[PDB]
């Protein structure tokens, strides 16, 4: 087997999600911030390129407003080194940006996703990556969601994050812990991916 | 102003009904019936109808080329259509002419029906939004299956609800088939939610 050639992308780790008005609720945000930092430190030690993504909305916007505290990168990011930076104003870190080219220029075959939110920025970015031919990894303990209620119904942060983690594992990404990822980097091994048939069979077999 | 819609009917194949990937929520007869209604309402209004069929290789457990499971369900195979694409990844854009065909017909709004909510439908919607299309998702003309894998468990109800709520928060106007039919007959758009509102309504359940 070929050794995975990973890039770690740290998506929208900004104060809005922590001290601001879109507070991450599951996993616990302090626990995911700590794992983001471990993943970044491990990546730097192992020579895995680290890409920071920052999301902006216009000045005066209620969230992620240019010039506001909430739009600034959290100290976990800002006090660390990085190898690349991408600003975005859409969920996906690829659309219209230099990300795909930058990755390709570094022979990246595997994009390891951390940051926020699981169901929006992270999932959009992963969807683009998968359909471009990249393998994707998702660190379930270095990511997270918020609860939502709207005309379509209610879903908690735990339900959103779990659903997305399980769906990702079924088809789109290797879902793993930060500890698991760090070890796989050390060993030069891929992380395990699930599949739709196994995933649905297991749930059905249990219901039986 | 009046949307220029196309209705896309994704992967309404026997695998999901009589085969080995049975849709569990919403009830599959109820969503098949609504897909039928939506197609007929589109037809009557001159809204174009696009059919998508997903194939895996001959001999695969699901969607195998040559198998009954891979065939379109008669609800859809016996009806009129304006366009057809076959695909082999979740998004109906990747490796198909879909974006080109929609562009040639000056489509600005894509209405999504068919299966699965969290896989083919979500991936198609995420591509469409990022290409600049407006998207609608008919929550009673779509559906999910349960999954269990190394990332955890989630039921079909949880998966469909979580994706319906997340889509309403940012990616699509989520509506019932009746609401869509009324919007087509009236030449009006459907309502979209937003992330900040969705999160604020959920946070109010704490009742501090
Ligand atoms: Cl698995």
């Amino acid at each position: 087997m070929t050794t995975p050639r990973r890039a770690l992308i740290v998506i929208d780790v900004q104060n809005e999600y922590v001290t601001g008005d879109l507070p991450i609720e599951y996993p616990d945000v302090q626990s995911s911030l700590a794992n983001i930092a471990r993943a970044m430190d491990a990546a730097r030690a192992a020579g895995v390129p680290v890409v920071i993504v920052q999301n902006f909305a216009p000045a005066g916007s209620p969230l992620f407003a240019r010039g506001s505290n909430g739009a600034e990168l959290h100290p976990v990011v800002s006090e660390r080194a990085r190898d690349h930076y991408v600003e975005k104003s859409l969920p996906s870190a690829f659309t219209g940006t230099d990300l795909a080219g930058w990755l390709a220029a570094r022979q990246i075959d595997t994009l390891t996703v951390t940051g926020y939110m699981t169901h929006n920025c992270d999932a959009s970015t992963i969807n683009h990556a998968v359909h471009s031919g990249l393998a994707v990894e998702f660190l379930h303990d270095a990511t997270g969601s918020v609860p939502y209620e709207n005309s379509a119904g209610f879903a908690s942060a735990e339900e959103i994050h779990r659903v997305f983690s399980v769906v990702l594992q079924s088809r789109f990404a290797a879902v793993a812990s930060t500890d698991e990822w760090i070890a796989a980097v050390q060993g030069g091994t891929p992380l395990a991916r699930g599949n739709i048939y196994a995933s649905n069979q297991k749930a059905r077999a249990r219901r039986a």
